[PDB]
């Protein structure tokens, strides 16, 4: 699995490339796994990409929630995996071909899958709580390794961690504005995503030293 | 929404050259066309302006958003700020990640898509057991723009059941996947058609064809 230092991935989710790039470069010593989604690629191109791997050492995890056909699905993964991505996070609830169609290009391209399950929203409770289980059991399935789970329901998350099994790796948002635990959450994830609790402070690098502070021991 | 001859383009080629003389292949024949990710990550959001400056054609953006609120609510100013004048949103992630999506549209005049049951057979797994509840919540939700599959007819007929007649519903899976043009009509206002056209020896001929098909209708 990715060696994520201090278990700690930031959200970058500002809007702006000279803000994006400010803000990840202030806090480049505490993480080398940046999330990148659709907020600052669709604000700046997916050659910010590349940007972020010239300017720093970070592995990139393109969040872009793929949620389409099979067809499309591919198109997608590889027109992301080509502009420099290390991994792609897909939607399991569209089900078992759309995941299948990821992982085959994933494998072709050398690259990874992180297979979305339960989300950390209150809308979450409405359709997907309900089918995540089965999703989470789908994507052992079908050979998925990573996947994501919220932070916000520590009971989800646990359930999530027994049917992937320890040997998955499992990464966690929703730690901070949201609500989740940094320490509760690792209890269960390999590592905690982070956004605004980090990107919105006043000193993002004191926010993120902060957080790992409290998680020294794990 | 008035979409010309009932027929939207998927426009899904991955490079500027093919995407825009395919599209003016075929310009005679529609006004509305549909960008999803396959061609802005592999050409960028300002290809939405270039297609309205040769084109003027309405462009709808199917990035199937489906994120938390927060994310939503950015991804759709993102696409509309590009010029895009709909966008389609999922509907499994529940009442409030489609709330930031209409709140955004309402402030920049823009139109929500609500897409309830999938045309592939992965649709069956998961969101086929919740598109009507998927369905009323957005009539819940107010709701105006619907997308459903074209691969099963009986499924599509029960979204606009649903939604009723007033509601504006658009349908893909015709052609490729296996939907039939006239009988998609028979519930949905417009059908969405990509490879049938754009990956045909000559795409004029078989957009021409598809509206020949569905001439009286
Ligand atoms: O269930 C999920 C999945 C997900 O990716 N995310 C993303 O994780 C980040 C959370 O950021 P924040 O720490 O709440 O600011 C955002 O980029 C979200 O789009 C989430 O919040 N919940
Ligand atoms: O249920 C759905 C939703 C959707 O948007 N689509 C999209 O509609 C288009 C269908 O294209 P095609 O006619 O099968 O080539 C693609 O851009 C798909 O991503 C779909 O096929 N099924």
């Amino acid at each position: 699995v990715m060696d994520v230092m201090n278990r700690l991935i930031l959200a970058m989710d500002l809007m702006n490339r000279d803000d994006a790039l400010r803000v990840t470069g202030e806090v480049r010593e505490y993480i080398d796994t940046v999330k990148i989604g659709y907020p600052l690629v669709l604000s700046e191109g997916m050659d910010i990409i590349a940007e972020f791997r010239k300017r720093f050492g970070c592995r990139i995890i393109a969040d872009f929630k793929v949620a389409d056909i099979p067809e499309t699905n591919e198109k997608i993964c590889r027109a992301t995996f080509k502009a420099g991505a290390d991994a792609i996070i897909v939607h399991g609830f569209p089900g078992a071909d759309s995941v299948r169609a990821c992982l085959n290009v994933a494998e072709e391209m050398g690259r990874e899958v992180f297979l979305l399950t339960e989300m950390s929203h209150p809308g979450a409770e409405m359709f997907i709580q309900g089918a995540a289980d089965e999703i989470a059991r789908m994507g052992v399935d079908l050979g998925v390794k990573n996947y994501v789970g919220p932070s916000t329901r520590p009971e989800r998350l646990s359930r999530l961690r027994e049917i992937i099994g320890q040997d998955s790796f499992l990464i966690s948002p929703g730690v901070g504005a949201q609500g989740g635990d940094p320490g509760e959450t690792l209890r269960f994830a390999d590592a905690i995503i982070v956004g605004r609790s980090i990107y919105l402070a006043d000193n993002p690098a004191a926010a993120a030293a902060g957080a790992i502070e409290s998680i020294k021991d794990l």
